[PDB]
């Protein structure tokens, strides 16, 4: 995936989220701390964030990134589509982990009730485990595509089953 | 602990650490000017090469930090493995690879031979995340067996689509 798309990928509460553009960070719901009043150095009363289920959008009233280009963001994407989910890992590890996208969906992953688009992991047979697959630090994670001339996010990374094949995309 | 801190860079491509001792590489990425390898002269390391395969063992500790793997002659056909990528980038692609027969296969007109493989991303490139490029021979191809992860081969080479790869074997 391009160097400007993994600069948009900022450590964040208990995972990470993503720069759409210099005023718009987008994240799951469940990294964020409960406690936090300030982003970036700005209060909450500058800041509109709109929650639906496990997606976050914070739209900041001042260019927080203006080294950044605003890209486009859709709700999800074409069951079928291949996307990329954009995990970094110990020590400037870069992991793109492909994903061919399927329906939007309703699961209960570990007791926890998950709603968002799923996809099946093309990384191996069973993903169990960090080498092959998802690990609960990469909650807030984008997922990422190639149109013709230029690249799409779809979401954020919510959950995965215990086997590692299945994963969840929260989607605006 | 981790199996890509195995995956490294080595002559024109990569190789795999699968024990404290042992490497394995594709033959054609091999240094042919060289009077040592990772600090050890040659003189010190026994090398055995068949076809695209190729094992070096090393007489004393080079990765003690590492246990040993199970290293195979290829896998079953229809096992899905993972071609363990590593590119200059600092990108770690793990790839999923739907395994076939051993054969001599025309791959951009030249006999290479080795275990068929197919990518589970089927369709094209279009974001280079998605099949092999020239750089990438050498990496391993593994798969996990019950609690074990089993190594059974390195990358030898792929066709222009990118569908189709070639996974070298021992013996
Ligand atoms: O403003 C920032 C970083 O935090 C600060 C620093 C100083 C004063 C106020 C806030 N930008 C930034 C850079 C890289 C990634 C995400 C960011 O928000």
């Amino acid at each position: 995936a391009p160097p400007t798309l993994w600069s948009r990928v900022t450590k964040f509460g208990s995972g990470w989220g993503f720069w759409v553009s210099p005023t718009v960070f987008i994240t799951t719901t469940h990294v964020i701390p409960t406690s936090a009043k300030e982003f970036f150095g700005e209060p909450l009363t500058s800041i509109a964030i709109h929650r639906a289920g496990e997606f976050t959008l914070f739209r900041f009233s001042k260019k927080i990134r203006p080294d950044l280009t605003g890209m486009i963001l859709e709700e999800g994407c074409p069951e079928g589509t291949v996307c990329s989910v954009l995990i970094k890992r110990d020590s400037g590890e870069l992991l793109p982990l492909a994903v061919r996208m399927g329906a939007i969906a309703s699961m209960r992953i570990q007791g926890r009730l998950v709603h968002g688009q799923s996809g099946m992991l093309l990384t191996g047979a069973n993903a169990k485990g960090m080498d092959l697959g998802t690990i609960p630090g990469d909650c807030g994670a984008p997922y990422v595509y190639k149109r013709a001339n230029d690249w799409v996010v779809c979401g954020v990374h919510a959950a995965a089953t215990k086997s590692g094949n299945t994963v969840v995309c929260a989607v605006q």
